[PDB]
Formats: C-alpha cells, structure tokens, sequence
C-alpha cells in the first residue's frame, strides 16, 4: 500500500506523497511544462501554473472528486505523488455534503485503475483499492491532535478554514473529535474576494487589468506587469480587515450564545495566512499554534493519516 493524502479544492490541489512530500498545483486543466492524459493518447491537458486560455476547466464544488472536473487533477496528483502501485487515497469534502459526496468519489474511484501518459511516452497504473473520506476540518483537527497541537478534553474546538471562494467553519467537540453538525457551515467568502478587492481597485486608480496571480501575490507582497508597479501590504488592510471582519461577524451570527463553550480557534487553509491571528476576538486565548507552512496542508496532512489509521 502507498498511501496519499489529497485535497482537490477550488483554487489548489494538495497532495501529500511519500515520505509526506507536499505536491499542491493550482486546480485548473486546459485541453490541447507536462502533457498527460487518462486516455491512453487519443486525448491531452496541461494543468497546474501552465494552463493559460479561455476554454480551461475547473472544480465547480470544493472537494468533489466525482465531478468530470476533478479526474484530471486526480490524475495529475497520482503524478507529482512519486511512485517508483497499490495506492489508497485519503481525502475530505464539506460536512454539509459529506454523504452524497462521498459516495460519488467511491464509485469513480474505488477499485478502478487510472491509467495514465506523461512526456517520453510512459505509463503509470494506480490501482485504487479505497477512498477513506473525513469531513474537511475534520482531517486538519486529526492531524493537529496526532502533532499534540491540540488535545482531547472538555469543550468544543472550531477549526475555521480560510479558503479561495469559501470559508469553512467546522465546531468539533474535543470529548470525542466529533463534529457538531448544528454548529457548522460553510461561507461563501474566500481570499478571491481580496484578490478581485484587488484587480478591479487597480484599474479604478491605476489603468490596466491586473491579472491573477500578481494579484493573488499582491495580497502579501508588491508586484510589476508592463513595467507598473501596483500592489503591497500598507494598501491591503483596508481589505484583508473587512474580509476578515466579514468572516468574523457571519461567525458570531452562526455560533452565538455557543462561542461560551470554545476553548479552541484553529485557524487553517491559506488565507489563515493573512487573516489568521485575526480570529481570536471570538474567543481570545483559545488559539492554537500552527506553523504557517502547515496551514494549507493540515487537512491533507490528516486526510492521509486517517488512511493508515484504517
Ligand atoms: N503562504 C501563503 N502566503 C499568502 N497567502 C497564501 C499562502 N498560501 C496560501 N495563501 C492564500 O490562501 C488561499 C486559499 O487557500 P487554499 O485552501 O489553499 O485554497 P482552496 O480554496 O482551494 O482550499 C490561496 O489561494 C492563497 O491566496
Ligand atoms: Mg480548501
């Protein structure tokens, strides 16, 4: 058995191979520096950072591995993976779909065989024996308390999910690592919105458009597309405070009378990375350190241990 851990959500895949090496490419597949294909040859996309151009796939829900937008990022994951097999797959998928969701991902995935062509014509063949699924947030809270980050006990843990579209909150209760369903949800706010919060302010001072990635980077750090030099930090409070703020009110509306029985905030996904130290005031001194390069890996990182586990 390898094992890999994977986490296909809207903006990046993540992949943890063996040895935990941390695949992760951005989740969008163009049809025509790698050429694949699930085809055997008759068909072929890049994916990743390569894919530029106007018919180019994507998810259309986080963590649906059933979708037909979803397969070839699979694919492209079971790649970068670094089997020199036999693999089972860890994954996770939002708590309020987790059934349905799961069945489909059993059912295209399960006991099948991708076969799969890369450069220099070679083949590679995963079978999938299992799909072990855990609701996301669900695999960032295992992995946290196998690391000891967090521990069992009394209360309720609320690991909150900054993602690109969505934000995903997810109440658990420490007794037992249960989740609470009645006290977990999903925003449709992500980082997109500070990025775009971004693009369109650009043109509206500055002139031109201002494309992703610079943009997505100008959240964190100053950039420079037909020698202009728009983007950076001192500029970006003013919107990183009001995502975050935004996320933070929708909580207390969700949560309310309960944020008296947290004893522990989680920030985790990317964004955590910008707004994370942010979210204390729902309940101050109930956060929990986490290595920043371990924020978009978290649920990965557990979706993979849930795999041994079994
Ligand atoms: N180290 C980084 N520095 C600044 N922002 C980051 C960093 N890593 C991730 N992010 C931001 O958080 C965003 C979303 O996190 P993520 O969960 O990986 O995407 P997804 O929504 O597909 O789950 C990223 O797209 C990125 O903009
Ligand atoms: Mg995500």
């Amino acid at each position: 058995m390898v094992v890999v851990g994977l986490d296909v959500g809207y903006g990046d895949t993540k992949v943890i191979g063996v040895d935990g090496k941390r695949i992760i490419f951005p989740s969008r597949w163009a049809v025509t520096i790698p050429v694949l294909s699930t085809d055997g040859g008759q068909t072929k996309f890049i994916y990743g950072k390569y894919a530029s151009g106007n018919n180019i796939r994507v998810p259309q829900g986080d963590g649906r591995l059933a979708s037909k937008e979803a397969f070839p990022l699979i694919a492209a994951a079971l790649w970068e993976s670094g089997i020199h097999v036999d693999l089972v797959i860890g994954s996770g998928t939002p708590l309020g779909t987790f059934d349905l969701e799961v069945k489909a991902a059993k059912e295209a995935l399960e006991n099948k065989v991708l076969t799969v062509t890369g450069p220099e014509g070679e083949v590679r063949q995963f079978n999938i024996t299992r799909l072990i699924m855990r609701p996301q947030g669900v695999g960032a809270a295992l992995y946290l308390l196998n690391q000891g980050i967090i521990e069992q006990q009394p209360g309720y843990g609320v690991v909150i999910d900054v993602g690109s579209r969505t934000t995903d909150v997810l109440t658990i209760n420490l007794m037992d690592m249960e989740p609470v369903v009645e006290l977990s949800f999903s925003l449709q706010i992500g980082v997109g919105d500070a990025i775009s919060a971004l693009s369109r302010k650009i043109a509206k001072e500055t002139g031109f458009v201002v494309p992703f990635d610079l943009a997505q980077e100008a959240l964190s750090h100053p950039v420079m597309f037909r020698q202009k030099q728009v983007g950076g930090p001192e500029v970006s409070g003013p919107i990183l405070e009001d995502l975050a703020n935004r996320i933070i009110e929708n909580i207390r509306l969700n949560l309310r009378g309960e944020v008296d029985r947290v004893t522990s905030l989680i920030p985790v996904g990317g964004g955590s990375n910008l707004i994370g130290d942010r979210f204390e005031e729902i309940a101050p001194g109930t956060l929990v350190k986490i290595k920043p390069e371990d924020l978009q890996f978290a649920n990965a990182l557990g979706y993979r241990d849930a795999a041994e586990r079994s």
